[PDB]
């Protein structure tokens, strides 16, 4: 690709975070805590899953950012509608306002309904996420493998402002404590 020049500075929005997440002072890293993080509940917080949104809202243009996933067993990344459901159980699908990929149990999948098998030869340590609002496109790139394409959602129906979306995953195994980190430009 050649999308790096639409690079945007993403930061995490503490107020949207699940109450077990720990966001770094610079708002560029997030990890699962071993307990509730002593914050009040609010209507923005994802209740059921270890999710958090970026602070930035996008309604036009082309946007690109990169996320470090080093040594994680499980995660979800992409974008979502600002109006996605926060409370209770839900599936990650474009019908529910999410454009995502994930790692789960040694397989990578795109958040279609039903989910789509990805073919990645080089397990990624960093993921690039590209959004073209006007074109209706969300694309994912393997930064570890010279920027190779992972997946493209096209004909997307955003139907409102978009926010960067993150899921650090549960850590039942003790092997998924590592953070998600927004990578420098
Ligand atoms: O964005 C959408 N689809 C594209 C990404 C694959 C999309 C969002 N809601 N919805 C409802 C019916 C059909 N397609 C949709």
């Amino acid at each position: 690709h050649h999308h790096h020049h639409h690079m945007v500075h993403i930061t995490l929005d503490r107020n949207t975070a699940n109450s077990w997440l720990i966001i770094s002072k610079d708002r560029r890293q997030v990890r699962m805590g071993d307990t509730h993080q002593n914050v009040s509940d609010n209507k923005e917080r994802f209740s059921n899953y270890p999710m958090v949104l970026g602070a930035q809202r996008f309604s036009s243009g082309k946007m690109y950012w990169e996320v470090d996933v080093t040594q994680k067993e499980a995660w979800d990344l992409g974008v979502c509608r600002d109006s996605v459901q926060r409370k209770g159980q839900f599936s990650l699908s474009p019908e529910n306002g999410f454009w995502t990929i994930w790692l789960w149990q040694d397989s990578y999948e795109a958040g279609t309904s039903p989910q789509t098998t990805l073919h990645i030869q080089v397990p990624p340590c960093q993921i690039g996420i590209f959004v073209d609002y006007e074109a209706g496109v969300v694309s994912f790139y393997n930064i570890t493998d010279h920027g190779s394409l992972i997946y493209t959602f096209s004909e997307c129906v955003f139907a409102g402002p978009l926010r960067p979306f993150f899921n650090v995953g549960f850590n039942y195994s003790g092997g998924n404590a590592a953070p998600l980190k927004l990578c420098p430009l």
